[PDB]
Order: structure tokens, then C-alpha cells, then sequence
């Protein structure tokens, strides 16, 4: 009402980005919620740095709602008169136009604006808001904020860019019954009623807004302290304090770890971590307190699995790591997001390495990040890491594939070839030269520089500045050289227009008989380069570690076949699962025969190690899907590939034994036989659910999962399904959840899935943070592929209207559509995309699960002749 909406655009508030001339010092902000009734009010004051005349000062909020008519103050410290305040909807700006205009900020003075508000804690995930929970049969209420990216302007207004970074001391009223958290310590707690308090807490270093989280909850505690003698805890319901132990655990031996890594102290004096009950992302890494979702920070060892136990590790390091790259210092701006999460995706593996010895974690990093985005990397409608973004729907669109795992990637080739300790020394240059202020991604290549001398700059920016990456071609074993790698043959390579032309400097790694070598293919070497004896064959790329295929001479890859089926055991695990990976993307590709690519699958029965099982697995799940419905090929793709896992899964058996690592491949192992249809891996599945329904008996944590899905998928009905459903409310641990909704989500039955698909729509039974992951989930059902796709047409009004088209996770949604491979279901996509243009964060997914299905339609017409004519040879 105060602050109306306004269309005038003659201002530089129609400019999306904020001025120049504005840099905000200090923030004072005070919020009051009141819980019970799902609103909040405030008011911030704003010490404001200003380098050019103007008339008027805005800043971002959305939603939220300015109450009282702003007041500006002169950095002498007089009242500044002011005509007017709008709203500016279009770039979500709050403005006032003052009376005067003047440019003052020469001396140590500064202006200062002071606004009130009021919001809202309901409907929503980000900003700040409320959520409940039960305990001993109380409903219990527990507030906070999430703001990364654009969300901090819907919590309080401010200047809502990573690069504005300011101080901020913020306060708190809350009823006394309950905690007040922010980033920093508590500074002073004063009673403003018998009823009430207010916390103050003590100043901040200066930060991004992003970064600003505060909470008001009930939670117990588990407290741990760093060598640098600073408090780390982990708040958390008093149901669940137990399973805070593994975190807290982590939390201490990552934060050490870490520490000593990057020479340089966590800048606050402590660190608390919280997981939110309902949680719209999987976990935020806002300075010293550090929200999560339960299930990438609360582990049963009785109860959850050693999958679950590796990503509770992962994401606690994850967030650590952000402690200091994202943190101390922060990207400039959004296109270079990498800067945070690709380093944060990067160290994580050498966090949980530090503190999980025999986790293999460094090769790990290959089925995580490497190889998946090698696959996303390879469409026409992936995106540079440097990405341009113009829109908050662009911004948090970026939060992706790209920027984590290849981010991740290309430093773990860029570290290999500069070697850790120039890496390691590298990072702490410029970690100091930046601390509390920006950077963009040249003034890293600069900082690596300095540490080698090596062209870091030049070579780094192909990898950097364009999309996608190289196959390098073998010619007479020796000749190697550079083409851009797409899925689709049809595509132009070319585009879309990059200066550096889609050719690549690639450090390049091989390995002649157990010794390596090292060159830099340089681009300007258009013929491509020779590889520097007596040599029968050549290992290149060992590790998998430059992010690039290698397509060998057809000749070697015959050869690789039968040295595989001789002694698979002369290749290393990672070299087994990148030579397999790179064949059958090469073969989706049509650069390679897909009789060359399954003739690397026939040594498989004696295949024991967990990477090249992982990545088989992968390839072949999408063969196999492909082919569902094709009566002829399916059969014998399942009996040829079942007869391949089978020594393999009989050998781990039904039964949590062994160390991390296989028990993984256990998991993975059985999880492919019951996939390819083997009666008695079915058998053991359908077994241990009729005894879970009995009530008693505790599965093996690592069989959980397999055990709710092909168990209801082979043997449930509605009464199990109504007990799986109860199970699922009953249980306080969000890992065990989870499996219970695959479960759910796996049983033969349109009824049931449809009763489920209508659970969604039910608070009180599917949390917020939990609708994607269950409609994902029926989608992988062979009933819900359709189902799914149908509910989000027919609920897509419902869905923005409750998640907004901003949403991340509901822009991503329609990768529901991935496994499709028809011109009737393409028809489908692009009918319901064209009633809903307004897409929002979802414009490129949409483009991405286009390109894909299109993919499929091809790949189909291409290749089933040739598969099928394989497996028929064969069988
Ligand atoms: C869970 O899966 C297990 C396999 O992982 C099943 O155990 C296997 O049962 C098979 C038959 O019952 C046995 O295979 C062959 O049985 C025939 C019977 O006619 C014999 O001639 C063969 O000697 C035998 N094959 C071999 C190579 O010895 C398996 O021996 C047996 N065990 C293993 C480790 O494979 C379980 O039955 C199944 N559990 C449930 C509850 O269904
Ligand atoms: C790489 O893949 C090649 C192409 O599939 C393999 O060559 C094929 O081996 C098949 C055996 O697996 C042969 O099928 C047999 O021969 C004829 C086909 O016309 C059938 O009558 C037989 O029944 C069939 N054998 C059985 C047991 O059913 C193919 O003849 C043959 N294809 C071609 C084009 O030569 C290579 O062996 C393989 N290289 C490896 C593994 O190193
Ligand atoms: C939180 O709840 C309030 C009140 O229930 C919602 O405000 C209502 O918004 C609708 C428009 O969709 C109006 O029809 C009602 O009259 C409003 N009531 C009041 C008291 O303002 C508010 O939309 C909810 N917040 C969110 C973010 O969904
Ligand atoms: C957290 O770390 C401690 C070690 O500091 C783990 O140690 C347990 O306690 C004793 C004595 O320290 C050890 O001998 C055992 O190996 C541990 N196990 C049990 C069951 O008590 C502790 O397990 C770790 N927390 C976890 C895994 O949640
Ligand atoms: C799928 O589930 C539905 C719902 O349970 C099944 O229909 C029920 O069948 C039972 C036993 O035959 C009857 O007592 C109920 O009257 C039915 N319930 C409803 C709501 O219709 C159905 O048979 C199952 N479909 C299968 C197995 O294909
Ligand atoms: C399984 O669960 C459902 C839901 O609790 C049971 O209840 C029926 O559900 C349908 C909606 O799908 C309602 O229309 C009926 O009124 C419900 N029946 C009631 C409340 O008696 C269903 O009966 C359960 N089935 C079994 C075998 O336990
Ligand atoms: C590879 O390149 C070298 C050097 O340019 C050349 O001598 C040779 O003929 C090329 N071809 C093969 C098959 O080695
Ligand atoms: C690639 O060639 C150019 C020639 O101008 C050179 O500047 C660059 O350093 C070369 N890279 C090498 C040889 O590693
Ligand atoms: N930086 C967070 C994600 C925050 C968000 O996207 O909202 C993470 O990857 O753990
Ligand atoms: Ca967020
Ligand atoms: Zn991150």
C-alpha cells in the first residue's frame, strides 16, 4: 500500500544489475517473527557508501512488504527529506526518490537508510520461514532463512549481489521458550517481556547476503571443538540427537583438515551446523551456521546405509569447503558461480579422503562428478562454466551439472598437471590476496600462475570459456588428434559461436608400460601432435583424469577386448571403468560400432572392483531403457547382462560384509541383477520384505533400499503398501523415509500410484523439500514413466503457483522425460512446452531433455540393427 507499484521506467532501477555508485557498509538488522501466526515484521538500517549524485536509492525485496515510509540520514547525521517510495517489480527493486541528491561519501561519513517491514512465513521455502515438527506429541515450530541465490531481498530488504558484500550485526525477539542462531556468536540476550527476548548477536566480518542466516528453534545439541580451540555443533531434534554423532564426527576431522590445507583461519569464532525439517535445497553453506536437509547430515549407523553414511561426509565437507572458497572469498558475480561450487565439489573428496581412509574417495570422483557430466557436456545445449546471466531465473539455473562437476573436473586435471603442491600453494595465494572480497575466474588462473609459471591462463580459459570438451583421435597409435565430442552426429560443432573455436589446449597424460609421460596439446597444432619406445600400445589419459575421450584405433580396441577377457587385471579399476565409458559414448555418438563397445562387457563375469561395475551399469541401463518395449532385444539384453553380474553378485551375497568400498558395489551389484531380472537375486528381495512386514526384523542397512523396491514391486499389494506408509510416518530418521518412499513409489498398481501421486498435494503427509523426489521416483516405475509425466501437465498451474517458476527443482522436473525415445512422446514435450512457455528456471532443462529425447529417437533408428544382430550372434 505505502510503497505502490510503479511502471516508470526512466531510472536506473530499470537496469537489472545495481549501480556503480552504491557500495552498503554496515547492516543493523532486527526481526521479530511471530511464530504461531506465520508473519514477521523488521526494520534494517543501512550505512550506505555513495560516488555519484542521484535523486534516488533502491534496493532489491520481493514479497515482502516495506510499512513505513523510509528515512535517510546525511553522513553528517541529518534527516534527509523525501518525496515519494515505489516498487519496481520488473528488476524486483524497492526505490525512494528523495528531494535533493547529494554525493557525498568523501570522508569516513556515511548515509544511512532505515526501512520497516513486514513478511511472510508460510507457503515457502526460501526467505525466512517457519516449519513444524512433532515431539513427544507436541507439534514444535522451528524458523529460518535460505537465500542462495536471490532470496535474501524476500527475507529483509537489502542489496541483494554476492559483490556487496557489508558487516552486519543482527537482533532478534523471540518468545523466550525459544533459541535464537545466526552467523555469529551471541553477543547479548535482554528480556523485552516476561514473554519475550532479544537476542543480539556480535558483528560479522564482512559477507555476501546470500550468506545471512539466522533461526529460531527448540533444538538440542552435540558439541565438538576444532584444534583451533573454536566450538563446532551440530543443533538437532532431541528424537534424533543421536544420529548427529557421525556429522559432528566429520565436522571436527574436515575442519582440521582443511584449515591446515588452505593455511588459513576459519574467519569466525564458531561454527554450527542445523538440519531444517522441511528443506528446500540439500544443504547451504551461510557463514558459521550451515543449514541442511536431515538427510545429508543425520546418520543411524543401525539404520541407515553406507551410501548414506558417504553423503552425509561428503556434504558436510561440501559445506566446509565453502567456508573459505565461497565464503572468505566469493565470485564477483554468478558467471563465475564455479568459483564456489566447482572448488567446494573439488575439495570435498580430499575432505572425506583426510578423515574416510579405505573410501577410495579420489577415484570416487570419477563415477560422482567426471564421467556423468562428461555426458551432459556433450549436448548442444549445455552452457560454458562462464556462463552469462541476466535473470534470477538464469542465475539459479546455473546451479548445476556444469558448474559442480565439471568445475570439479577441470581442476582435478588442472591439479594432476600442475601437481598438487603448486595446486595446494596456488589456492593459498589466493585465498589471501581476495579474503572478504571478489574474485573473478582471471584472477585465479593469475593466482595458479604464480605457482607454476605454466600457461595456467591461456590453457585454462579453452576449458573454460566455451561449452563442451575434445575426443582425441588415435591415428597408428601414436598420432593423436582434437575433435569436439557430441552425443549427436547430426549436430553443428561450430555452434553455438565460440572465439576458440571449439578446439582445446589439453594437457595431455599416458602411460607406455608402466611409465608416464606428459605434453600440453597445444590448439594452434591444427594437424594434431605426436606422442613421444618400441611401442605396441599406448595408455592414454590414465585415470581418467583430463577431461577428454579417446577414441583408440579400432585395431587397440579389439585388442583391449581380449586382454580384458585374458587378464582384465592389467589395466587399473579406473582405467577398466574409463575405457568402457569412453567406448560407449562413443558408440551412442557414432564414432565407434557398438559391436567394438560390447565386446568390452564379455571379461565382465570376472569383473570384482566397483568403478568399472559402476560405470557398466550406467551404460547399459541406458541400452536396456532404450529397449523396453521392444519384445525382440529386451530379453536377450537382460540374459546376457544377467549372466554377467551373476558370479559377481552371488559371490557378495545378501549380507552386509566387508569394507565401504564393497559394500557399495554389493548394493550396485544386486541392485543390476534384480534390474536384469534374475530369479533369485528377485527371490532374496521379495524374502527379506515379507520378514520386514513382520515388523521385526531390521534389514541389513546396504540391502534397505533394494529390498522396498523389488520387494514391493514383486510381492506388494495394498496392505503392504498401507504398512509401508505407515512405516514411512513413523520413523523420525529422513534416510529411512526416503528408501520408504521408493519403495512406494515401486509397487505394479495405478490405484495405489495414483493415491500417492494425490499425496502430494497433502502437507500433513509429503513435506515441501520431498514432492520432486517422489515424483521422480514414479516416474522410474514402468506404470508412473507416464503417470508422472501426466500429473505435472495436468498440476502444472498448481505446482508454479506453489513453488513459483523461479524453483529450481521444479524447472528440472520435466527431465522426467529423459528415458523417452518416440516422435508421439517428443510431440508430447513439445505440446505441453508450448502451453507453458513461461518457463522460467526451467528453460534449459527443457532445452537439455529435448535435445536428449530427439537423441534417443535417432539412436534408435540407428543402432538396433547392429545391437540386436550382437546379442543374437552371441546368444
Ligand atoms: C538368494 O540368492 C542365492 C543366489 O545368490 C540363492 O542361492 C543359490 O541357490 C541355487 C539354487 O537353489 C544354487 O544353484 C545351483 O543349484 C542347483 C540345483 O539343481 C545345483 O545343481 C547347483 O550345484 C547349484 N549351482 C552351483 C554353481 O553350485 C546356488 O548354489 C545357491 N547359492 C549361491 C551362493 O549361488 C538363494 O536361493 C536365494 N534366496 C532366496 C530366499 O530365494
Ligand atoms: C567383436 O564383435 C564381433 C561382431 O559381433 C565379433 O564377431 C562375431 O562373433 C560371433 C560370436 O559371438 C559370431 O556369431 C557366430 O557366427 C555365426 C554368425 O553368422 C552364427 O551362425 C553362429 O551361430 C554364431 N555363434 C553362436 C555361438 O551363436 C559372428 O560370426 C561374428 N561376427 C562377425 C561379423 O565376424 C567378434 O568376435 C568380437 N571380437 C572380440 C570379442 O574380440
Ligand atoms: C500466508 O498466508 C496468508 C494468509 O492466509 C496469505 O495471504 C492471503 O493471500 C491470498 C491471495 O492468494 C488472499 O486471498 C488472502 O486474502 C490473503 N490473506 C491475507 C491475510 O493476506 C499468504 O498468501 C500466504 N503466504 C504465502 C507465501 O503463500
Ligand atoms: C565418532 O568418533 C569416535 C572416536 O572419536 C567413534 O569412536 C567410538 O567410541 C570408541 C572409543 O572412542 C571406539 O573404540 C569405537 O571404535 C567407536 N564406536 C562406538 C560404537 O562407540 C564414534 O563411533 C564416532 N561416531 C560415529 C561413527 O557416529
Ligand atoms: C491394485 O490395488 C487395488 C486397490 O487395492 C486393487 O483393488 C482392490 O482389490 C481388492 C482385492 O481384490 C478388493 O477387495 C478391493 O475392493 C479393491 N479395492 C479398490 C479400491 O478397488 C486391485 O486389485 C489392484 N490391482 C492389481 C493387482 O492389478
Ligand atoms: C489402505 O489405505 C486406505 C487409505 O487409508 C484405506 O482407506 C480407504 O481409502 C479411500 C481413499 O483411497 C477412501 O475413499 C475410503 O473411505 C477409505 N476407507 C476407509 C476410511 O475405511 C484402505 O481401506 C486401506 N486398505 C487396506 C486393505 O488396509
Ligand atoms: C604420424 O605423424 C608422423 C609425424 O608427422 C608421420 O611421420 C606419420 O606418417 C604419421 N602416421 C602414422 C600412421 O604414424
Ligand atoms: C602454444 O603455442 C603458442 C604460440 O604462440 C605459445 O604461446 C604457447 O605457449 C604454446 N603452448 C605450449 C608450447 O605449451
Ligand atoms: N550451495 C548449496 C546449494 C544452495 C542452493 O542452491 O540453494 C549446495 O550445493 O550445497
Ligand atoms: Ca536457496
Ligand atoms: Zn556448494
Amino acid at each position: 500500500d505505502i510503497c505502490p507499484a510503479s511502471e516508470d521506467e526512466s531510472g536506473q532501477w530499470k537496469n537489472f544489475r545495481l549501480p556503480d555508485f552504491v557500495n552498503p557498509v554496515h547492516y543493523d538488522l532486527h526481526v521479530k517473527p511471530l511464530l504461531e501466526e506465520d508473519t514477521y515484521t523488521g526494520t534494517v538500517s543501512i550505512s550506505i557508501n555513495l560516488s555519484a549524485p542521484t535523486r534516488y536509492l533502491w534496493l532489491h525485496l520481493r514479497e515482502t512488504r516495506i510499512t513505513r515510509l523510509p528515512e535517510l540520514k546525511r553522513p553528517s547525521g541529518d534527516q534527509v527529506q523525501v518525496r515519494r517510495c515505489f516498487e519496481y517489480k520488473k528488476q524486483e527493486y524497492v526505490v525512494v526518490e528523495a528531494e535533493e541528491e547529494l554525493t557525498p561519501s568523501s570522508g569516513d561519513g556515511l548515509y544511512l537508510l532505515t526501512m520497516e517491514f513486514a513478511g511472510w512465513l508460510n507457503g515457502s521455502l526460501v526467505g525466512f520461514y517457519r516449519t513444524t515438527y512433532t515431539e513427544n506429541g507436541r507439534v514444535k515450530s522451528i524458523a529460518a532463512t535460505d537465500h542462495e541465490p536471490t532470496d535474501a531481498r524476500k527475507s529483509f530488504p537489502c542489496f541483494d549481489e554476492p559483490n556487496k558484500k557489508a558487516t552486519y550485526t543482527i537482533s532478534i525477539t523471540h518468545p523466550k521458550e525459544y533459541g535464537a542462531l545466526s552467523n555469529m556468536p551471541v553477543a547479548k540476550e535482554e528480556s523485552v517481556d516476561d514473554k519475550w527476548t532479544r537476542t543480539t548477536f556480535e558483528k560479522s566480518v564482512p559477507m555476501s547476503t546470500y550468506l545471512v542466516c539466522f533461526a529460531v528453534h527448540q533444538f538440542d545439541s552435540v558439541k565438538r571443538i576444532s584444534n583451533s580451540g573454536k566450538p563446532l555443533t551440530i543443533y538437532v531434534q532431541p528424537e534424533q540427537k543421536h544420529t548427529a554423532e557421525y556429522a559432528a564426527n566429520i565436522t571436527k576431522s574436515v575442519f582440521d583438515y582443511f584449515e591446515e590445507y588452505f593455511a588459513m583461519n576459519y574467519s569466525l569464532p564458531k561454527l554450527d551446523k542445523i538440519a531444517i525439517p522441511d528443506f528446500g535445497t540439500g544443504a547451504m553453506e551461510n557463514w558459521g551456521l550451515i543449514t541442511y536437509r536431515e538427510t545429508n547430515l543425520l546418520y543411524d549407523p543401525k539404520e541407515s546405509a553406507s551410501s548414506n553414511q558417504q553423503r552425509v561426509a561428503t556434504v558436510v565437507a561440501h559445506e566446509l569447503v565453502h567456508q573459505w572458497f565461497g565464503n572468505i572469498v566469493t565470485m564477483d558475480w554468478w558467471e563465475d558461480l564455479w568459483l564456489n561450487e566447482g572448488f567446494a565439489s573439488f575439495f570435498e573428496f580430499l575432505g572425506v579422503n583426510h578423515a574416510e581412509t579405505d573410501w577410495q574417495m579420489r577415484d570416487q570422483m570419477l563415477l560422482e562428478d567426471v564421467l556423468p557430466v562428461q555426458e551432459d557436456d556433450s549436448l548442444m545445449s549445455s552452457h560454458p562454466i562462464i556462463v552469462t546471466v541476466t535473470t534470477p531465473d538464469e542465475i539459479t539455473s546455473v546451479f548445476d551439472g556444469i558448474s559442480y562437476s565439471k568445475g570439479s573436473s577441470i581442476l582435478r586435471m588442472l591439479e594432476d598437471w600442475i601437481k598438487p603442491e603448486n595446486f595446494q600453494k596456488g589456492c593459498q595465494m589466493y585465498l589471501e590476496k581476495y579474503q572478504f572480497k571478489n574474485a573473478k575466474t582471471s584472477d585465479f588462473w593469475a593466482a595458479l600462475e604464480e605457482a607454476s609459471r605454466l600457461p595456467v591462463k591461456e590453457v585454462m580459459d579453452t576449458w573454460t570459456r566455451q561449452m563442451g570438451y575434445p575426443v582425441l583421435n588415435v591415428n597408428g597409435v601414436k598420432n593423436i588428434t582434437q575433435k569436439r565430442f557430441l552425443l549427436d552426429p547430426r549436430a553443428n560443432p561450430s555452434q553455438p559461436p565460440s572465439d576458440l573455436g571449439y578446439t582445446w589446449n589439453i594437457p595431455v597424460k599416458w602411460t607406455e608400460d608402466n611409465i608416464t609421460s606428459s605434453v600440453l596439446f597445444n590448439r594452434s597444432e591444427k594437424e594434431g601432435i605426436t606422442l613421444n619406445s618400441g611401442n605396441a600400445f599406448l595408455k592414454i589419459n590414465p585415470d581418467h583424469i583430463g577431461f577428454y575421450r579417446v577414441n583408440y584405433e579400432v585395431a587397440t580396441w579389439d585388442s583391449i577386448a581380449t586382454a580384458l577377457s585374458l587378464n582384465h587385471k592389467t589395466f587399473s579399476s579406473a582405467d577398466r571403468a574409463s575405457l568402457i565409458d569412453d567406448a560407449f559414448a562413443l558408440a551412442r555418438a557414432q564414432l565407434l560400432d557398438y559391436k567394438v563397445a560390447l565386446n568390452l562387457t564379455k571379461y565382465l563375469k570376472r569383473e570384482e572392483n566397483f568403478l568399472p561395475w559402476q560405470r557398466v551399469i550406467s551404460a547399459v541401463t541406458y541400452i536396456i531403457s532404450m529397449f523396453e518395449d521392444d519384445k525382440e532385444l529386451y530379453p536377450m539384453i537382460e540374459e546376457y547382462f544377467q549372466g554377467q553380474v551373476k558370479p559377481i553378485a552371488d559371490s557378495l551375497g545378501w549380507n552386509d560384509a566387508g569394507d565401504h568400498v564393497t559394500k557399495l558395489l554389493r548394493s550396485s551389484v544386486l541392485g543390476f541383477a534384480c534390474k536384469m531380472g534374475d530369479r533369485e537375486a528377485l527371490n532374496n528381495a521379495s524374502s527379506l520384505f515379507e520378514q520386514w512386514l513382520n515388523g521385526t526384523v531390521s534389514l541389513p542397512v546396504n540391502l534397505r533400499l533394494l529390498v522396498y523396491r523389488y520387494g514391493m514391486q514383486n510381492s506388494g499389494n495394498e496392505i503392504s503398501w498401507n504398512y509401508t506408509l505407515e512405516q514411512y510416518q513413523k520413523t523420525s530418521l529422513a534416510q529411512e523415509k526416503e528408501k520408504l518412499l521408493y519403495g512406494l513409489a515401486s509397487v505394479k498398481n495405478v490405484t495405489l500410484l495414483s493415491r500417492y501421486l494425490d499425496l502430494l498435494k497433502d502437507t500433513n503427509l509429503i513435506k515441501t523439500q520431498d514432492v520432486f523426489t517422489v515424483i521422480r521416483y514414479i516416474s522410474y516405475n514402468s506404470y508412473g514413466k507416464n503417470m508422472a509425466w501426466n500429473w505435472i501437465q495436468l498440476n502444472w498451474d498448481y505446482l508454479v503457483n506453489r513453488y513459483t517458476l523461479n524453483n529450481r527443482n521444479l524447472g528440472r522436473i520435466v527431465t522426467i522425460a529423459e528415458p523417452f525415445n518416440t516422435e508421439l512422446q517428443l510431440w508430447q514435450m513439445e505440446s505441453f512446452f508450448a502451453k507453458y512457455p513461461q518457463a522460467g528456471a526451467g528453460e534449459k532443462p527443457r532445452e537439455q531433455v529435448l535435445e536428449t529425447v530427439k537423441n534417443n529417437i535417432e539412436w534408435l533408428k540407428q543402432h538396433r540393427n547392429t545391437i540386436r544382430e550382437w546379442f543374437f550372434n552371441l546368444l
